[PDB]
Protein backbone atom coordinates (compact mmCIF):
# COMPACT_ATOMS: atom_id res chain seq x y z
CA UNK A 1 0.00 0.00 0.00
CA UNK A 2 2.27 2.45 1.37
CA UNK A 3 5.92 2.18 -0.04
CA UNK A 4 7.59 5.53 1.95
CA UNK A 5 9.19 6.30 4.90
CA UNK A 6 10.38 9.26 6.23
CA UNK A 7 12.65 11.13 8.63
CA UNK A 8 11.78 14.80 9.36
CA UNK A 9 12.94 17.52 11.96
CA UNK A 10 10.72 18.29 14.94
CA UNK A 11 12.38 21.31 15.26
CA UNK A 12 11.45 23.57 18.33
CA UNK A 13 8.01 23.51 19.92
CA UNK A 14 8.01 26.99 18.09
CA UNK A 15 7.71 25.77 14.95
CA UNK A 16 4.04 25.44 16.08
CA UNK A 17 3.44 29.31 15.71
CA UNK A 18 6.92 30.38 13.85
CA UNK A 19 6.30 31.04 10.25
CA UNK A 20 9.66 32.78 9.98
CA UNK A 21 10.38 28.80 9.61
CA UNK A 22 10.61 27.33 6.14
CA UNK A 23 10.23 23.99 8.20
CA UNK A 24 6.26 25.30 9.31
CA UNK A 25 5.75 25.67 5.96
CA UNK A 26 7.00 22.65 4.33
CA UNK A 27 5.16 20.30 7.14
CA UNK A 28 2.24 22.47 6.56
CA UNK A 29 2.24 21.53 2.86
CA UNK A 30 2.47 17.77 3.54
CA UNK A 31 -0.77 16.39 2.33
CA UNK A 32 -0.70 18.13 -0.80
CA UNK A 33 2.84 18.04 -2.00
CA UNK A 34 4.88 15.20 0.41
CA UNK A 35 2.46 12.51 0.69
CA UNK A 36 -1.07 12.71 -0.47
CA UNK A 37 -2.57 9.01 0.10
CA UNK A 38 -4.54 9.01 3.50
CA UNK A 39 -2.67 6.44 5.77
CA UNK A 40 -4.60 4.05 8.08
CA UNK A 41 -2.49 4.66 10.91
CA UNK A 42 0.74 7.16 11.89
CA UNK A 43 3.65 5.62 13.70
CA UNK A 44 6.46 8.07 14.95
CA UNK A 45 9.79 7.46 16.54
CA UNK A 46 10.04 11.13 17.98
CA UNK A 47 13.55 11.66 19.85
CA UNK A 48 11.49 12.98 22.85
CA UNK A 49 10.44 9.73 23.93
CA UNK A 50 14.06 7.55 25.95
CA UNK A 51 13.49 4.54 26.78
CA UNK A 52 15.78 1.75 28.07
CA UNK A 53 13.81 -1.28 26.16
CA UNK A 54 11.77 -0.79 22.80
CA UNK A 55 8.18 0.84 23.89
CA UNK A 56 4.83 1.31 22.59
CA UNK A 57 2.03 3.64 23.09
CA UNK A 58 -1.03 1.70 23.95
CA UNK A 59 -3.87 3.99 24.33
CA UNK A 60 -7.35 5.25 22.45
CA UNK A 61 -7.15 8.88 22.61
CA UNK A 62 -3.32 10.37 22.91
CA UNK A 63 -3.53 13.21 25.84
CA UNK A 64 -0.81 15.78 24.30
CA UNK A 65 2.42 16.20 26.54
CA UNK A 66 3.54 19.54 27.03
CA UNK A 67 6.99 18.44 27.66
CA UNK A 68 8.79 21.47 26.99
CA UNK A 69 9.76 24.99 29.52
CA UNK A 70 9.55 28.24 28.94
CA UNK A 71 7.40 28.94 25.87
CA UNK A 72 4.56 31.16 25.29
CA UNK A 73 1.40 30.20 26.85
CA UNK A 74 -0.40 29.79 23.76
CA UNK A 75 1.98 26.69 23.09
CA UNK A 76 -0.03 24.90 26.16
CA UNK A 77 -3.44 25.42 24.65
CA UNK A 78 -2.95 23.28 22.01
CA UNK A 79 -4.74 19.98 21.41
CA UNK A 80 -4.04 17.45 19.25
CA UNK A 81 -6.20 14.67 20.10
CA UNK A 82 -5.66 11.72 18.34
CA UNK A 83 -6.56 8.14 18.28
CA UNK A 84 -4.27 5.74 19.40
CA UNK A 85 -4.19 2.72 18.11
CA UNK A 86 -3.86 -0.79 20.48
CA UNK A 87 -4.23 -2.75 16.98
CA UNK A 88 -0.77 -1.08 15.79
CA UNK A 89 0.42 -1.81 18.61
CA UNK A 90 -0.22 -5.25 19.66
CA UNK A 91 1.37 -5.39 15.52
CA UNK A 92 4.59 -3.27 16.47
CA UNK A 93 5.02 -5.49 19.43
CA UNK A 94 4.74 -8.79 17.30
CA UNK A 95 7.04 -7.53 14.68
CA UNK A 96 9.75 -6.50 17.29
CA UNK A 97 9.59 -9.59 19.30
CA UNK A 98 9.66 -11.52 15.86
CA UNK A 99 12.89 -10.19 15.24
CA UNK A 100 14.94 -10.71 18.39
CA UNK A 101 13.68 -7.63 20.65
CA UNK A 102 12.63 -9.90 23.65
CA UNK A 103 11.87 -6.88 25.91
CA UNK A 104 9.73 -4.54 24.69
CA UNK A 105 7.70 -2.71 27.05
CA UNK A 106 4.23 -1.07 26.68
CA UNK A 107 3.02 2.09 28.00
CA UNK A 108 -1.08 2.26 28.98
CA UNK A 109 -0.97 5.50 30.20
CA UNK A 110 1.07 8.00 27.74
CA UNK A 111 0.14 9.98 24.84
CA UNK A 112 2.34 12.16 22.24
CA UNK A 113 5.42 14.12 23.33
CA UNK A 114 5.51 17.51 21.37
CA UNK A 115 8.25 15.30 18.93
CA UNK A 116 4.91 13.90 17.51
CA UNK A 117 2.27 16.71 18.34
CA UNK A 118 3.88 19.49 17.12
CA UNK A 119 4.82 17.80 13.33
CA UNK A 120 1.77 16.08 13.06
CA UNK A 121 -0.73 19.18 13.97
CA UNK A 122 0.87 20.89 10.82
CA UNK A 123 1.32 17.45 8.49
CA UNK A 124 -2.46 16.14 9.63
CA UNK A 125 -4.34 19.13 11.79
CA UNK A 126 -7.68 17.31 11.73
CA UNK A 127 -6.14 14.48 14.21
CA UNK A 128 -8.42 11.35 12.79
CA UNK A 129 -5.56 9.33 11.53
CA UNK A 130 -4.22 7.05 14.73
CA UNK A 131 -1.23 7.80 15.81
CA UNK A 132 1.04 5.42 17.40
CA UNK A 133 4.34 6.56 19.43
CA UNK A 134 7.52 4.02 19.38
CA UNK A 135 10.47 4.82 21.71
CA UNK A 136 14.08 5.82 21.24
CA UNK A 137 16.57 3.44 23.12
CA UNK A 138 19.56 6.57 23.41
CA UNK A 139 22.08 4.44 24.96
CA UNK A 140 22.33 1.73 22.43
CA UNK A 141 24.03 2.16 18.81
CA UNK A 142 22.53 2.87 15.47
CA UNK A 143 22.82 -0.59 14.37
CA UNK A 144 19.84 -1.51 17.08
CA UNK A 145 17.53 1.07 15.37
CA UNK A 146 18.52 0.44 11.83
CA UNK A 147 17.29 -3.61 12.85
CA UNK A 148 14.25 -1.55 14.73
CA UNK A 149 13.36 -0.02 11.46
CA UNK A 150 13.91 -3.37 9.47
CA UNK A 151 11.70 -5.04 11.72
CA UNK A 152 9.06 -2.31 11.14
CA UNK A 153 8.87 -2.99 7.47
CA UNK A 154 6.05 -5.09 6.76
CA UNK A 155 4.03 -2.19 8.44
CA UNK A 156 3.85 -0.16 5.46
CA UNK A 157 1.74 -3.22 3.61
CA UNK A 158 -0.87 -2.35 5.94
CA UNK A 159 -1.25 1.45 5.33
CA UNK A 160 1.37 2.30 8.24
CA UNK A 161 3.09 5.91 7.75
CA UNK A 162 6.49 5.48 9.60
CA UNK A 163 7.77 8.56 10.86
CA UNK A 164 11.49 9.35 12.83
CA UNK A 165 11.04 12.49 14.32
CA UNK A 166 14.45 14.50 15.33
CA UNK A 167 16.92 16.51 13.75
CA UNK A 168 19.06 16.63 11.25
CA UNK A 169 21.71 18.16 13.10
CA UNK A 170 20.84 18.39 16.87
CA UNK A 171 23.54 20.77 18.29
CA UNK A 172 24.09 20.95 22.22
CA UNK A 173 22.21 24.18 23.85
CA UNK A 174 25.57 25.10 24.40
CA UNK A 175 26.72 24.92 21.43
CA UNK A 176 27.72 28.84 19.92
CA UNK A 177 25.57 30.02 16.61
CA UNK A 178 27.12 31.64 13.37
CA UNK A 179 26.05 34.91 12.42
CA UNK A 180 25.28 34.94 8.82
CA UNK A 181 26.27 31.49 7.32
CA UNK A 182 26.24 28.26 8.00
CA UNK A 183 28.42 26.76 10.37
CA UNK A 184 31.17 25.10 8.87
CA UNK A 185 30.93 21.68 10.93
CA UNK A 186 27.38 21.16 10.46
CA UNK A 187 27.14 21.91 6.53
CA UNK A 188 30.08 18.84 6.91
CA UNK A 189 28.09 16.79 8.62
CA UNK A 190 24.98 17.31 6.50
CA UNK A 191 27.16 16.82 3.20
CA UNK A 192 27.86 13.38 4.50
CA UNK A 193 25.02 12.27 5.68
CA UNK A 194 23.01 13.02 2.18
CA UNK A 195 26.06 11.67 0.40
CA UNK A 196 25.42 8.53 2.52
CA UNK A 197 21.87 7.83 2.15
CA UNK A 198 20.79 8.92 -1.43
CA UNK A 199 23.81 6.33 -2.41
CA UNK A 200 22.50 3.83 0.08
CA UNK A 201 25.38 3.70 2.36
CA UNK A 202 22.83 2.89 5.47
CA UNK A 203 26.24 0.49 6.92
CA UNK A 204 27.91 4.23 6.94
CA UNK A 205 25.31 5.86 8.85
CA UNK A 206 24.94 3.34 11.55
CA UNK A 207 28.60 3.73 11.70
CA UNK A 208 28.16 7.64 12.34
CA UNK A 209 30.90 7.59 15.07
CA UNK A 210 33.55 6.55 13.15
CA UNK A 211 32.79 7.73 9.50
CA UNK A 212 30.66 11.30 10.06
CA UNK A 213 32.71 14.07 10.26
CA UNK A 214 32.04 16.41 13.30
CA UNK A 215 29.46 14.32 15.03
CA UNK A 216 29.98 14.91 18.40
CA UNK A 217 28.74 18.37 17.76
CA UNK A 218 26.40 17.69 15.30
CA UNK A 219 24.72 14.89 17.63
CA UNK A 220 26.67 15.10 21.41
CA UNK A 221 23.85 12.51 22.05
CA UNK A 222 22.12 10.39 19.71
CA UNK A 223 18.53 10.31 20.48
CA UNK A 224 17.53 12.88 17.92
CA UNK A 225 19.62 11.02 15.41
CA UNK A 226 18.31 7.66 15.56
CA UNK A 227 15.14 7.98 14.33
CA UNK A 228 16.78 8.82 10.69
CA UNK A 229 18.09 5.19 11.59
CA UNK A 230 14.56 3.74 12.45
CA UNK A 231 13.07 5.27 9.40
CA UNK A 232 16.21 3.72 6.71
CA UNK A 233 15.63 0.33 7.99
CA UNK A 234 11.90 0.78 7.47
CA UNK A 235 12.17 1.46 4.06
CA UNK A 236 14.28 -1.41 3.06
CA UNK A 237 17.65 -2.38 2.17
CA UNK A 238 17.74 -1.05 -1.59
CA UNK A 239 15.29 1.79 -0.54
CA UNK A 240 15.79 4.87 -2.31
CA UNK A 241 17.11 7.92 -0.34
CA UNK A 242 15.74 11.55 -1.17
CA UNK A 243 16.37 15.25 0.59
CA UNK A 244 12.82 16.72 0.76
CA UNK A 245 14.40 19.91 3.03
CA UNK A 246 16.80 21.74 4.56
CA UNK A 247 16.76 24.78 6.57
CA UNK A 248 18.93 25.71 9.40
CA UNK A 249 18.15 27.99 12.93
CA UNK A 250 20.95 29.13 14.76
CA UNK A 251 23.11 28.17 11.80
CA UNK A 252 23.56 25.13 13.30
CA UNK A 253 20.35 22.98 13.82
CA UNK A 254 19.52 21.57 10.83
CA UNK A 255 15.86 20.54 9.87
CA UNK A 256 17.08 18.12 6.71
CA UNK A 257 14.33 15.62 6.30
CA UNK A 258 14.86 12.93 3.82
CA UNK A 259 11.72 10.58 2.12
CA UNK A 260 13.01 6.53 1.86
CA UNK A 261 11.48 5.27 -1.72
CA UNK A 262 11.56 1.36 -1.15
CA UNK A 263 11.72 -0.64 -3.95
FE1 LIG B 1 13.89 18.15 20.08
Amino acid sequence: NIKETFFISHGTPMMAIDDSKPSKKFLESWREKIFSKKPKAILVISAHWETDQPSVNVVDINDTIYDFRGFPARLYQFKYSAPGSPELANRIQDLLAGSGFKSVNTDKKRGLDHGAWVPLMLMYPEADIPVCQLSVQSHLDGTHHYKLGQALAPLKDEGVLIIGSGSATHPSNGTPPCSDGVAPWAAAFDSWLETALTNGSYEEVNKYETKAPNWKLAHPWPEHFYPLHVAMGAAGENSKAELIHNSWDGGIMSYGSYKFTST
